[PDB]
């Protein structure tokens, strides 16, 4: 429960805390690792990272915490945020860790005073116990569904399948032969590993491809130039193998009723979603239109359209374009593919003119930028448009 | 986005409106369906009512509003009237409806000028969109689910079972003859009536009372002496007839592992999200002790003694003690009962000693007082005890 | 010229603005392309981005302009950003434009008033002022030495040569058969492309590969997997083909005397700006020890490794370690690398003893932290690393 | 990092500065050679010296350390100071030296309080690191060039060439017999000498005069009467003495386009700048016109005349014109020159109608701004002209 004073000596800190912004973050990370290196564990300590994670954690954390009186306008921010610390099992003893380190670098960085230093440790509380809060819910509500779990739980691989030269699915069932819990289409596993060559355990998250069913999962990963975990995968992984796996979490899902027509934009790997998404339609027999626009680099790393035909052939009104970004002279001469180059939705045959459309888009952030405004551009309302990025979050 | 002087000028009138208490919220409510007739379809008009609901549903917006800026801490309280309000339906303009009603009501009680009747109408706003947002994500929840909906559903009363004297059981199954959605043992179901005898459309929630199955609910219902609902259910409802169901909502549920203890205290219809407990608990084969500590007040209006019998003979470790508040003669000759009078655990055969035991509680406020603050007295920490009101939320 | 007034109007506004983070940027890019689309020729518009420039860009003018009269401490971010835009030259009229759109911005999401956009509109323009400056002065340097020019200079395509699976080399010669500028080792040249499906111009940063020799370049792609420009280098453009180049810039240089000691970092493509240092070294008989410190997936990928030898053989002290992080059957067959796994020399045959040897680090965010850390904690001073990011600037 | 206090309280003490003028520099010197006297050998101690240079450094500190927030004004003047400061090698521990003397001398004169001394100290401070960060760019530019070198390095005078009776060139070449850094038409060197007759270690600047070759250098001095170095180079220098240089550097050079013409304004020997500037021009084949005014104040005097007609002969567009001052009899008799008497462009056979053309200016200050005001008064704009003063910097 803050005050006028503390909150006001916390936003008079931000313009100290801005002009310093990468020096202030790298000595955090640093005093992090150094004093708590169990969290290697946890973040993500690949060769091939870029930082932006770690850049925006550190971010949010002082643009929340000063902002904390304007709670209200971040929870859908927060959400976001606590289905994806869910996958990763963040805890609360974890926050006291980022706590003590918060207020550790900001002493040793600027020598601030007592008062200052009580301010943003009263304000990050509150932040902190926010967090805490909503991701007690989500783990309670992850171990109380059938087929629900607590923390991790082992699963083994039972398929390992090559869609395309760049895409291979998995499928997992659990060790212990029970029943694993449903999801939202549009949501993700956490999985767990570290084989004998990682220096630490990695965490990565992977999106459900098909509707559930009680019994199974299936992921599909697209092998990254230097990637840690999808190399792994890809080329050391086997079929017997044993990883572990965090209930699904997300808040980006597919919610439409029998007669809410739905179109499903993605590029690459990026369809892993939509392809949860067309399975639940196909199988509940959805009766609106149901668009699944696509667009691979070529025929050679494109996947799944074999699976996305024969659901479509099974659904009553579904039209489905594949744009080619690349076409080799092979794949022109095969005639697999509508189009080629970007995805310019402008002109396709027909637009949407039906307002109650639902839009969900999943590739990189410039494909979902163009594509989105696109969108817009054509008079879809910003409400109908749906989107997940696969590293941080966002915004166009 | 609100300023400190918006924030004290809603915290500065609060004394003006705790002393004013029963008369504000009756000029409120009787201003509210006057001009707004249309919500006594989802407000309770039952001449049974005493008016609980309508009390706290203003206290919570005058308490609420005022210290928005401590939202944080106010999060549980909200998750749990989101879940109810969910059930209810309520929407975004209703809450146009409500904030109008309280500024008209606010200046004609006391013309406290623009400045007042402003600050109150940002501060109840952002409230509002709290709400709002969550309960949107809770409406996208039940819908992407499958066999969840949108709004309220037809659901066809496929099997009325007298349970007792004073319990009727009801399994409903969906007029569309698709799947239902799953739930979470301990969560309840809205229910929409306005059979032909009825002047207003009413609203009641009731708990799951089994596993999920995918195909249908069964609900268990106490007859209460004049009460409208239960009354028509149980005097005029027949197997053939069609009621509408909103997807089930809720924030007390079970989440417990394999190796975590169980008990599972009720008193009268109080069982009815115990025996979904239950039943979840010996289709998982829980492998640690399992209790099931009920009070009713005879044995002619003791329900479901015989169906938690064989779910307890399926377990491995569980143990079951009813009391008899009033046994009749004919109860004491049959011998159907182990203690009689009130719930005295501190009496059993043997204590909880394993402070990883969760502890539900479900049945009167005094009754759950009575009994959570014995498990305390014995030792148990209050975070492991859970408990839900069958009316308006209290606290012990 | 600014006062304290409007340097504590502007900081007073940074609070505001960073709650707003993602969704201000978005309005202004929004409002930016929308007026002024031209800038769509300058800005990377690939599907394939992830939208980390325009975040960092708008972020530095917001917290350099806040603390412009601390500028002094700015003035080595301020050359490092300043040597980019020259590569995409950038000019004083589009200062003017990203100045009309930040004002406006402001504007149309708070409704400041006319004191706090003046205010912005002074700091902001003190802070443009500043790179234009620098920039103007980069520019004339550029034009004034020897086969130097201004804006940007027609390149043809004289050698196409794959050094490995993932990189192909381009060697590239003036259309005008004149000379062209020296550089310093480290540095890069500004490609600028709009081959006919390009549907806007794009401008990418290659690294110099050689020692200068005043007749052309040599640049060395890796093909990014959906990459726009690298895959059109690789899958299109040929031997013939005219590009347009901006002249050599850049902060990251290695200088060191004779006997300056000199380690040379890189993983994979990060190797690019090495070869033109070790070029050097080799070429001025470099006295001091030189090491080759270099990290790639496996033998397919490696590129340069038979450059290198010859190169380290002309010197007189030499040491090269390869690192394949995931070798293949055929890769160990032949032996072509030292150790497997990441780069750990803390496990190499004998450290840097010496105080005077600088280091020269190149690959990706995770690689070069994770090598830059394992130096200092060998005792490597920090002032004597250096390294560059293929993606915007980041800190360890 | 200063704030408002510190830069009111270095304000509010100009006044106090600016009234001591003359005394306070005075002291500040005498007291910084007496407790350094290792800087006589980096200060010019000439008895032939008039103190300009002086005076100019110890105004600049002042006035400069006052209005460090308005430093963003101040970096064209810093560049041009930094530029020099890099052939004195002016060093990071020196500055600490200038410091302490600069708040002894505070202290000293007026005995202010430690709150004045401590503010000087911090804006000093942020203004000496202005300085030290911008002269370690210029070193690390000029050592990583080819041919390049770090502090100074040894060349022989291998050529000794008496261009008229004041003007005798000198060509160097590196004792090392390795390459020489390249340079921007209108840089200088940076000559230390200290012959046996040297009480002190004298440092001049000589600019260069031609294109750059990689081989060697070429200054031209003129004899000064009295000036100690230029006569030592006159009298005494023989070709097989060995002096130090130090990398050339400048501000002022020139930067043009093929087609942008040209024109060289100088007297005496301030030629020698535009004499690299015209051998550029010659060797590139500029096409645009280039012009050659020259003023000598008589034939026995002027130099390089036969040079600059074989250089202008190669050229296209080019046109030369030398004004006498005061031609000889001689001079008459063998008219060598134009015109007779002060440079009048004004009555030139045709004006400079091209707003493209570019001009630079090189003689006492004021030929300058007599030739730099006739330029504006015929409409050339003043960001079209370019100058420099071989003595403090001036303004007109
Ligand atoms: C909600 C969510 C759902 C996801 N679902 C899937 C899924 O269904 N299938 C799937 O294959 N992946 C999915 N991902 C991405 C995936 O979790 C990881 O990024 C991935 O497995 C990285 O694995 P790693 O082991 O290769 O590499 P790391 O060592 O972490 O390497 C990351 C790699 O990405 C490359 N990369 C390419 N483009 C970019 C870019 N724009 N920014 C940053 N790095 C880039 C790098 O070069 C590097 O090889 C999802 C991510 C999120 C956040
Ligand atoms: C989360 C939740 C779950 C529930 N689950 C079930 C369930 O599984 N089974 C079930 O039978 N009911 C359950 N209820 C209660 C139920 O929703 C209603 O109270 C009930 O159906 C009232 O129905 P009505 O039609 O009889 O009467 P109304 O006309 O609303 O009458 C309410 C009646 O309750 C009587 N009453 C008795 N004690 C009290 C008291 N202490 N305070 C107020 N009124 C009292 C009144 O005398 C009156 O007859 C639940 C309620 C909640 C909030
Ligand atoms: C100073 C500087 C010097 C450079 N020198 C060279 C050089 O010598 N050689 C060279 O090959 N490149 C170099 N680059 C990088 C290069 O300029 C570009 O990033 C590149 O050409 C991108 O080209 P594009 O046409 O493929 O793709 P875009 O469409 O812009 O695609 C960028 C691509 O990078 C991938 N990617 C992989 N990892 C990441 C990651 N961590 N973050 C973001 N995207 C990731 C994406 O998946 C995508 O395919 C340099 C960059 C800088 C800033
Ligand atoms: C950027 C730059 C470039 C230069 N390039 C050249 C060049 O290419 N060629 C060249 O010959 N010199 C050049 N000079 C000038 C040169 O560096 C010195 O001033 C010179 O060598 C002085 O040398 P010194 O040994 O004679 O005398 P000092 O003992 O320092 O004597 C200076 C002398 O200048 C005389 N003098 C004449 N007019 C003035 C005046 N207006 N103000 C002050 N003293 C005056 C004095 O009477 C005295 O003899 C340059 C200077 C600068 C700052
Ligand atoms: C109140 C504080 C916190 C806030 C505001 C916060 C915010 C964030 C944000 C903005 C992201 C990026 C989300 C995106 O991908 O969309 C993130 C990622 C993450 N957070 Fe949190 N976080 C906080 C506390 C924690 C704590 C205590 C830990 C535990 C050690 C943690 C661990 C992580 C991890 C591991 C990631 C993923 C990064 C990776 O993959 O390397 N966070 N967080
Ligand atoms: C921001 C404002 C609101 C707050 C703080 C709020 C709070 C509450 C509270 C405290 C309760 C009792 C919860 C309990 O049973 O545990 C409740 C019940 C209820 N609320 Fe809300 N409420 C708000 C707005 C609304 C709106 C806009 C409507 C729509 C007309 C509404 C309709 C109801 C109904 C119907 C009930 C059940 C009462 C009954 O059974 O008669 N509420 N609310
Ligand atoms: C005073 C204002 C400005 C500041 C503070 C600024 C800052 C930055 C920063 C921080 C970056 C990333 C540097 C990195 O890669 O290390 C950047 C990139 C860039 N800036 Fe600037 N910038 C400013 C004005 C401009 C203007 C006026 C334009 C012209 C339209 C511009 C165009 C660019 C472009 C094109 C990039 C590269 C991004 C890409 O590849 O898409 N900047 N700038
Ligand atoms: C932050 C402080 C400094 C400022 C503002 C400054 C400013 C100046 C200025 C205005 C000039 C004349 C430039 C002209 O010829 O156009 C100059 C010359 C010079 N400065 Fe600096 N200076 C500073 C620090 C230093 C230091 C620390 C030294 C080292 C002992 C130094 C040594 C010199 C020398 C040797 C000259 C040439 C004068 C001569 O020929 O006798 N300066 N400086
Ligand atoms: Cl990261
Ligand atoms: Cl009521
Ligand atoms: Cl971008
Ligand atoms: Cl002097
Ligand atoms: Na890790
Ligand atoms: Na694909
Ligand atoms: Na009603
Ligand atoms: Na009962
Ligand atoms: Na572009
Ligand atoms: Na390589
Ligand atoms: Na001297
Ligand atoms: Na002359």
């Amino acid at each position: 429960m803050l005050d006028a004073q503390t909150i006001a000596t916390v936003k008079a800190t931000i313009p100290l805390l801005v002009e310093t912004g990468p020096k202030l973050t790298a000595h955090f990370y640093d005093r992090m690792f150094t004093h708590n290196p169990e969290l290697k564990e946890i973040f993500n300590m690949s060769n091939q990272r870029n930082g932006d994670q770690r850049e925006a954690l550190f971010n949010a954390i002082a643009a929340y915490a000063s902002n904390i009186e304007n709670l209200p306008a971040l929870l859908p921010a927060v959400e976001k945020i606590a289905q994806k610390h869910t996958s990763f099992q963040i805890k609360p003893e974890q926050y006291n860790i980022v706590g003590e380190h918060l207020l550790a670098t900001l002493d040793e960085m600027f020598s601030p005073g007592q008062e200052v230093l009580d301010a943003w440790g009263k304000a990050y509380g509150v932040l902190a116990n926010v967090f805490i809060n909503r991701e007690a819910e989500i783990y309670n509500e992850n171990a109380s569904k059938a087929g629900g779990w607590e923390g991790t739980r082992d699963f083994r691989i039972v398929a390992k399948t090559p869609r395309s030269a760049l895409i291979t699915s998995f499928e997992l069932e659990p060790v212990d032969g029970g029943a694993v819990a449903e999801y939202r289409p549009g949501q993700y596993l956490g999985v767990w590993l570290k084989p004998e060559g990682f220096p630490h355990q990695e965490i990565r998250q992977y999106s459900l491809t098909r509707k559930p069913d009680g019994k199974g999962y299936r992921i599909a990963v697209k092998r990254e130039e230097g990637g840690q975990v999808s190399n792994w995968l890809h080329n050391h992984a086997n079929v017997g193998d044993v990883v572990k796996l965090v209930a699904p979490a997300g808040d980006f899902f597919m919610a439409v009723a029998d007669d809410t027509p739905v179109t499903l934009i993605s590029a690459g790997v990026g369809q892993t979603p939509m392809l949860a998404m067309l399975d639940t339609l196909a199988k509940a027999g959805h009766t609106a239109q149901v668009n699944w626009f696509h667009a691979a680099e070529n025929g050679d790393v494109h996947a799944f359209a074999d699976e996305v035909k024969e659901l479509g052939q099974s659904l009553p009104r579904f039209t489905a374009h594949t744009w080619y970004r690349q076409p080799s002279e092979a794949d022109r001469a095969k005639g697999q593919f509508d189009s080629e180059g970007l995805m310019d939705l402008s002109k396709l045959e027909g637009a949407f003119s039906d307002p109650t459309m639902q839009f969900y888009l999943c590739g990189p952030v410039g494909f979902m930028q163009f594509t989105a405004k696109q969108l817009v551009d054509l008079g879809v309302k910003q409400e109908n448009i749906h989107y997940e990025c696969f590293g941080p979050h966002k915004v166009l």
